[PDB]
Parts: C-alpha cells; sequence; structure tokens
C-alpha cells in the first residue's frame, strides 16, 4: 500500500534531513575520542586518593582532588558504584574503599557514617550470593579495603559468617598463585596488585607498563608507589589525576578497546558508510599500534589479549591492512585458546569474537582454521546446553548476536541481513561491561548509535519497498509471457540486501533487473531446447540468422532494459555505458554455447555494477593483472555454487572463497582499486548466501530485511 503519506517523497526528504542531522552530531561526538572514555571508579579514586603528599606535607594528600571527586560522587542510599546497573559487590568495593580515603583524611565524617552505614548493613548479605557472581577479584580487594579500614579503627564485623567465609576464599586463591611466573612477566594479576601480598618490588618493577603504570590500573599503580615510591608510577597517576578532575576509572588508557569497538559497532549497526572518514582515522590508529605478539586495550599496556587481538585483526583486515594469523599463536596452546597466561578464552563474547576473525582466513591459515572448529563448538554446545551467557557482561541479547553467528556464516551474511538482526540486539545505553567494577563505553554503547541506525535502515526499507513495486511494473511491462514469482522477488532481495544504499539504486536496481533476464534468459534456452547455433543466432540479433517471435521479443526486451539503465546511468557519471553492457552480455551469451549458462553470470553481474556506478572507468581495469585473476575466481566460485545442487558446500567452495577474500582484502598501493575488488566478493556472498539456505529460511529473511520494519 504505497499509496501511504509515509511513502510521499516530502516525508522521504525529511527523513534525510533528520538522519543527515544525527549523522552529523555523531560526527561531532566521535571527533572528541582521545584515549578513551570510561565510567570513573570511586574504588579507583579512593586508592590515588590514599596516596600521601610526596614532600612531606604532613596531614595532608598528594592528590586532593580525588578526594574533592568521591565526596560529590555519593548515592542516596550512602554507596557509590554505577547508579543504575545495581551490583552488591560493585557498590560493596566503591563505598568501602570511599569511605576509608576519607576516613584517613578526616573529610566529612557524615559522609563517612552513611558511607558506613550501607557497607555493614549490605555485608552480611554476601551469604545470600552464589559463588560464579562474585566480581574478578572481589576475594582479594574487598578484604584489603577491611585491612585498610580496621587500621584507621573503623570496626568491622570479624566473626560475621559472609567475612569468615570471603576470608576463606581469600586463602585458596592466595595459595594458587604462581610466585615465580607472576614476577618473570606480564599477566593479569598485576591488573589486581593491591590485593595481593608475597611481592618482591624488585622483580615486578621490572614489569611496569610503558606509561609507568601496573597493567594500566590506577589502583593497583597508587598501591605500587606507596609500597615503592617508583617515580614512574607517580607520573602515570599525576596525568590521570589532571585528566578527569580528580575520578580515575578502572583501567586507563584504553584507546584500542574503545577505537575497534567503535568501528565494529558502527558497522554492524549498518551505518559506518556515514563515518568513513572517522572510521579511516581509527583503523589507521589501530594499525599504528598493531604488534605480531599481539594488542591490549591500550598501546601503552604490556599485556595483550585475545580478544583485543581478535577483534583489531579482523577489523585491521576487512579494511586492507596486511596482518598476520600468526599473532593467534601467542594465544593458544595444547589445542586450546587463552585471554592471556592462566585464563583459558572461556568467555562467550570473547569466543563469538574469535569465531568471527577466523572466518576471514586465507588459505593456508591453519591456526584460524582450528579457532574457527573450536570456537564454533565451543558456541554451539553454549546454545545446545542453554548457557549462552557471559557472567562478566551485562548485554541484552547475547544469545540472538551468538545465534546469528551460527545460523549465518560471514560468507552468508548480507549486510541488510546482518544490520536487521543486531538492530533488535544491540542495547545502546545498556551494555554494562565487569572488570574489577563495572563500567561503560560511551563511544562503543549509546543510545545516538541505535536511534539513528533505526531510522536509517527503516528510511532504506522504505526506498527498497518503493524499488519493489517498480521492479514488478518493468517486468509486466516487459509483457513476454511471464509474471511476478518469487523467484522475481529473490532477484530484487539478492541487490537490495548486499547494496542497499538509496544513493545506489542505480546500480542495486541494475543488479535486479539483470538477475531476472538471467533467470529469463536460461529459462528460455532450457524450454526450447536450443542448440550452440541457436545461441549463436540470439547473440549476433543482440548486437546487429535469428528466428523465432519470442526470441526476438526476449532481444529486444533485453536491449531496452540496457538502454533504460544506462540512461539512469548518465546521472551518477557521464559515460554512455550501453556499448559497454551490450559487450557483457554478448560475452555471457556466447559462454552458453561453450558450457554451463550459469558460467560466466557473475562476471555479468560484477561487470553490471561496475559500469554503473562508473568504477569501471575510474580505474582502468583493462589488463590489470588482477583483473582476470579476480574474474576466474568469481566465475569459478559462483559455478561451483549455483550448480552445487543438493551437495553440501564443502571444502573446496570454502577454500576457493578463502581464494578470493585474500585476493580482495590483499591492498596493495599498484593493485586493482579495493572498491572494484569488493564488489566480487558482494556478488559472490550473495551466490554462497543463496546456496546456503532453504527457500522456507530465504523467504522469511526477505520478509524481515524487506517488509518488517525495525520496532
Amino acid at each position: 500500500q504505497l499509496e501511504d503519506d509515509k511513502y510521499s517523497d516530502l516525508q522521504l526528504v525529511d527523513e534525510k534531513h533528520t538522519i543527515k542531522r544525527s549523522v552529523e552530531s555523531i560526527k561531532s561526538a566521535l571527533s572528541l575520542v582521545d584515549d578513551g572514555d570510561l565510567t570513573l571508579s570511586a574504588y579507583d579514586t579512593a586508592w590515588v586518593a590514599l596516596i600521601e603528599d610526596v614532600n612531606g606535607r604532613s596531614g595532608f594528600p598528594q592528590f586532593p582532588s580525588c578526594l574533592q571527586w568521591i565526596v560529590s560522587q555519593q548515592l542516596p542510599d550512602g554507596s557509590w558504584g554505577e547508579p543504575l546497573m545495581f551490583l552488591a559487590f560493585d557498590r560493596l568495593l566503591n563505598t568501602l574503599a570511599s569511605v576509608v580515603a576519607l576516613t584517613k583524611w578526616n573529610i566529612r565524617p557524615d559522609i563517612c557514617q552513611k558511607g558506613m552505614k550501607y557497607v555493614l548493613e549490605n555485608l552480611n548479605k554476601l551469604v545470600d550470593e552464589k559463588e560464579e557472581h562474585m566480581t574478578p577479584g572481589f576475594e582479594l580487594l574487598f578484604p584489603k579495603l577491611i585491612e585498610l579500614a580496621q587500621k584507621l579503627d573503623i570496626k568491622m564485623p570479624m566473626d560475621s559468617p559472609a567475612l569468615k567465609e570471603l576470608y576463606a576464599r581469600r586463602d585458596t586463591k592466595l595459595a594458587k598463585i604462581p610466585k615465580k611466573i607472576f614476577h618473570k612477566m606480564p599477566t593479569i594479576l598485576l591488573y589486581s596488585l593491591e590485593g595481593m601480598n608475597d611481592l618482591e618490588w624488585d622483580k615486578l618493577l621490572k614489569l611496569k607498563s610503558e606509561n609507568g603504570s601496573f597493567l594500566c590500573s590506577p589502583a593497583a599503580t597508587a598501591f605500587a608507589f606507596m609500597e615503592t615510591k617508583d617515580q614512574d608510577c607517580l607520573a602515570y597517576l599525576t596525568d590521570l589525576v589532571a585528566k578527569f578532575n580528580g575520578g580515575v576509572p578502572t583501567f586507563y588508557p584504553t584507546d584500542m578497546y574503545e577505537q575497534i569497538w567503535i568501528v565494529d559497532r558502527l558497522q554492524r549497526l549498518g551505518i559506518a558508510h556515514y563515518f568513513s572518514s572517522e572510521i579511516n582515522n581509527f583503523v589507521d590508529h589501530i594499525y599504528r599500534y598493531w604488534d605480531q605478539k599481539g594488542i591490549s586495550f591500550a598501546r601503552k599496556c604490556n599485556l595483550p589479549d585475545i580478544d583485543d587481538t581478535a577483534m583489531g585483526f579482523r577489523v585491521l583486515r576487512t579494511h586492507g591492512y596486511q596482518v598476520s594469523s600468526d599473532v593467534f599463536q601467542h594465544f593458544e596452546k595444547d589445542g586450546q585458546f587463552y585471554c592471556y597466561w592462566g585464563q583459558t578464552a572461556e568467555a562467550v563474547t570473547v569466543m563469538f569474537n574469535l569465531y568471527r576473525a577466523s572466518q576471514v582466513l586465507f588459505p593456508g591459515e591453519k591456526i584460524l582454521d582450528n579457532a574457527k572448529k573450536f570456537a564454533h563448538n565451543f558456541l554451539t554446545e553454549k546454545v545446545a546446553t542453554n548457557q549462552v551467557f557471559d557472567k562478566w557482561i551485562i548485554t541484552k541479547d547475547i544469545l540472538g548476536e551468538v545465534q546469528y553467528a551460527l545460523d549465518v556464516p560471514w560468507y552468508a551474511s548480507l549486510p541488510r541481513l546482518e544490520a536487521r538482526y543486531y538492530l533488535d540486539q544491540y542495547a545502546g545505553d545498556g551494555d554494562v561491561w565487569i572488570a574489577k567494577t563495572l563500567y561503560r563505553l560511551k563511544y562503543v554503547s549509546n543510545n545516538e548509535y541505535l536511534e539513528t541506525a533505526k531510522l536509517d535502515y527503516n528510511h532504506c526499507q522504505k526506498i527498497h519497498k518503493l524499488e519493489w513495486s517498480y521492479i514488478q511494473k518493468w517486468f509486466l511491462d516487459l509483457k513476454i509471457e511471464e509474471s511476478i514469482n518469487t523467484r522475481t522477488l529473490w532477484s530484487y532481495y539478492q541487490a537490495a540486501a548486499s547494496i542497499f544504499h538509496p544513493e545506489r539504486y542505480n546500480e542495486r536496481l541494475a543488479w535486479a533487473k539483470t538477475n531476472v533476464l538471467v533467470d529469463t534468459i536460461t529459462t528460455f534456452f532450457s524450454k526450447q531446447q536450443m542448440s550452440k547455433d541457436d545461441i549463436q543466432g540470439f547473440v549476433n540479433q543482440l548486437t546487429n540468422q535469428t528466428y523465432g517471435k519470442m526470441s526476438h521479443m526476449l532481444i529486444d526486451a533485453l536491449n531496452e532494459t540496457l538502454k533504460h539503465i544506462s540512461m539512469k546511468a548518465r546521472e551518477t557519471h557521464g559515460i554512455d555505458i550501453y556499448p559497454h553492457l551490450q559487450s557483457s552480455w554478448k560475452k555471457w551469451l556466447l559462454s552458453c554455447m561453450n558450457g554451463p549458462n550459469v558460467a560466466g553470470v557473475a562476471e555479468l553481474i560484477v561487470e553490471t555494477i561496475n559500469l554503473t556506478s562508473g568504477r569501471s572507468f575510474s580505474n582502468d581495469l583493462l589488463s590489470h593483472p588482477q583483473y582476470k585473476q579476480i574474474t576466474s575466481i568469481t566465475n569459478d566460485l559462483c559455478h561451483q555454487l549455483c550448480s552445487k545442487g543438493n551437495r553440501a558446500i564443502g571444502s573446496e567452495i570454502e577454500s576457493k572463497m578463502q581464494e578470493l577474500v585474500q585476493l580482495v582484502f590483499s591492498d596493495s598501493s599498484d593493485g586493482l582499486d579495493p572498491d572494484v575488488k569488493k564488489t566480487y566478493l558482494v556478488v559472490a556472498k550473495s551466490f554462497y548466501y543463496m546456496a546456503y539456505f532453504d527457500a522456507k529460511t530465504i523467504d522469511s529473511h526477505i520478509n524481515k530485511v524487506l517488509f518488517e520494519m525495525v520496532v
């Protein structure tokens, strides 16, 4: 029912301006991205506030602004912590630390007492909390706070069942510490250094990160300074205390983690094309500080992790930067993958992100093939066992995200399909991550991305629905013998779900009509039992014998379509493409003489897209050696796919797609233009998609992508 007021042109115009305004808003907010924008932590701020004046000014703290920040942040119930997501351990850590800091420096006894009232009242309720919910290191960090409080004469209930139980778990964890390794190399243990004893600072001080911190943790670095007076540790804290007006987060910097996840989310939400300038800058930064040993959450932290590594790897490769899969060997041992030494990569989202990285593999990258099998099995079982949850991330629909990954390989993840599902899963402001304490990444998880992405999608969807009506009319006006069948909608959807942008209507519509006519021509060849000689005559009429009234009507219908396509393409660029389209169809039609009729369809579609877009003339494809190469791989690939039948997609097809991926994303300065290259992958995926899913699933995809507005 496109007679409504919402499909009117004036309404569509206002939506575009509204979308453009939101895009400019995001763009200005993204211009402020620097070293990381994280939740500030009262726990870490309190630890920094404990530092005594370094020039001997007895009775005064070194960082008074930290104490003032703490004062300003107390919640109405007397606690400190994440205001909107309540977590008992988060509140207890942030609150007792704040009380201890303020007590040490004799500040606001009224605030201290409200704070202690909350701690003492919620201490006993730790009994009612199971083991798997206690935040990382709590059994080490909270007892340490109790120790500091007792020495300030804050009396605690040490006979409480809750604390007797807590201190028991502290004792076992401390007994499990591998002291030698912990003192020999950077480990995740340094991030919780303040909760440990049995320290040989002679060796630990060799493990400082490049910015002078211990694992980029202000609390651990403040603890280290008070134990050792290390001047590098003090410099890290001084710079940090000046950047956020006293309040500090639970780790800093976080530039790699933040900028990588920005690119990922914008890409998955389907609006990354609006931020190519900003995304190119982010990816540039990621590549500049890429390391063959892996990357951390900060370029200046000395502990790489598999999650940052797997996400930066995938983002860098799909952006065209050369990166070796050998990096993952630093996170693999005896057939198992690890976040870092001592911590298996047992988290769902980490395995989710690893599975995603493994699928961009090139031929011969066995470690990525091992990772794919490993992660796919891990995730499939957590889905079957009804366990798709991460104890250390509060998100909206982690199950849906994992389900989509297992149901839709990357080779079959059409752009609009990926976005359509993620738009219902992305949490916006609601994503709360769990480290020592709860924190939020505003540049990664916010409601403005989601709202803008939903508006853009439903807007493109309105354009698609209008184009679909136009395609139905164009086909019927070519009254030859056929009707609007299911295959006609598939032919448009295949184009619209990949090249979806409203401004790219010429490419999308030309591809859609080409699918339709390829379907019609090949069906005609079959029904009429046309020989090679018959097809030969069919070609001569197209360009300049030929018999059969229906033959002449198909040739004219083809030529009229090509004339119309090139007509509309004049608005994009000025070069007349009709001769080149005729040549491309001549080449395909002649290929139907010598072999299967799907042998060169992919080349025909790709050339049509490159011509209507104008990329065939922006770059001299001509005899660039990669042109013949990518054309042959793609034709062979889509030959294997469309003519696989009822076989399953086997190893040979997977390997050929890997060949294409390697060519497409191995950008060189003198290589074929990347945008031209990526078109071949776009079409190949659309062939893979059609061979991977059954009819009923395709239909369900079509309804959701094209006809279900995003709520």
